């Protein structure tokens, strides 16, 4: 139900802005179709004067372009930067508030900005909420260098918890997808939930050729999940 | 130093490089004569059916121009032998590399190799601790780089350091992987070397770093007296 899903996205997005974003804040902006309504709302409130002195840091080039068209003030991640709040979406989230992210290709700058913020708010419709184990609804992305990427993938497959996976290099329009950071992404697929989750993150990240991966562990402070019945579930660390 | 570079480069090729090998090609001014010499031997017929993988675009072009057969690092490539230079090497045969900008590809190529051979002159051999002779390079994203640096300075072993973003021709150097490099400088030897390695690598926004631990099998060190010291780690 497409307008319905849109409305559900809208609801959580408006809520994150209305309830958590304040004037004179620096705000990290996530990526994707849910976050769209975050940009909409922030621009709305800024134009009305309900909000003032709000500057944003974008997690992708897509998000930067959209924000700039709207006229939302933007800055950049410097040594002095500290972000009050980042609002982003996710591809999956469990009841521990651990996330699978990156299916829109923005995972690396999403993690950097989110780790650089006092508060990470993750927003989603109820299909993102996965209560029977992470990693089974789709791609678990890993950003890797273009140079020698197949060798990097073979090395990833040694990791004991990934040895059973299938995988596909990410493609758009029959071309290998290139990230903002000029890397490639390999999607690993799991038929059972990802085992020893934190050890997996660590072994992926320690891999030569790996830039980062789409698993965010112990980073989410708040989640707002919009349910079909009208409700919004708030989850806190 | 150049004839000292020539001698270790020729020794390295002549004594380890065989026909039918896949060869990792390093980067820089010593490795220029590895290239030179591999050309010579394929062309003479002394060597054959040797194919190469370059650790930089710079090395690729020079080799492509010499007529060295080149291939890419594919799913189950094994490199028989990589030959590279180094900025520092100690007697554990641990290295500091990347002062020419190529640390990341160098590292991946070398780790994909059955044997890593490090060549250099006397000045590279560091017997009083690693990391004091110049840049210790950390490859990082261009996005939010100032913030990645700040997060690197949280590491207890880096906290003290002088550091400088890497420039060349008045501009921030851009690596073959389209990243930046931040150089760290130490006045004492790097502490807790492996821990430091790990904490850098685990840093969000870090691609890799130029500390190469337990990866070198053989080093050839050209001496001022013209001889070459060969170091060999079985371990």
């Amino acid at each position: 139900h497409h307008h319905h899903m849109d409305s559900l996205k809208k609801i959580v997005a408006y809520k994150a802005v209305d309830e958590y974003v304040q004037s004179n804040m620096t705000i990290g902006l996530g990526t994707g179709s849910t976050v769209f309504y975050v940009l909409e709302r922030i621009d709305n409130l800024l134009k009305s004067g309900k909000l003032k002195d709000v500057v944003c840091i974008p997690t992708s080039i897509d998000t930067e372009l959209k924000a700039r068209k709207l006229g939302i003030p933007l800055t950049t991640l410097e040594k002095h930067s500290n972000i009050d709040i980042t609002i982003d979406g996710t591809d999956e989230i469990d009841l521990n508030l651990n996330l699978i992210k990156g299916r829109g290709g923005a995972l690396v700058r999403e993690k950097l900005v989110a780790s650089s913020s006092s508060l990470l708010i993750i927003i989603g419709d109820e299909s993102k909420l996965c209560t029977n184990g992470l990693g089974m609804t789709g791609a678990v992305p890993i950003e890797i260098l273009t140079f020698g990427y197949e060798k990097i993938i073979e090395n990833l497959l040694k990791i004991y918890t990934l040895k059973g996976c299938t995988y596909k290099i990410r493609k758009r329009n029959g071309e290998i997808f290139i990230t903002d950071n000029k890397n490639y992404i390999v999607d690993f697929f799991f038929t059972e939930p990802i085992q020893d989750l934190l050890e997996t993150c660590t072994r992926i990240k320690m891999t030569t050729g790996v830039v980062d991966h789409g698993i965010f562990v112990n980073m989410t402070n708040v989640a707002l999940i919009s349910k079909h019945d009208g409700t919004v579930l708030t989850l806190n660390k």
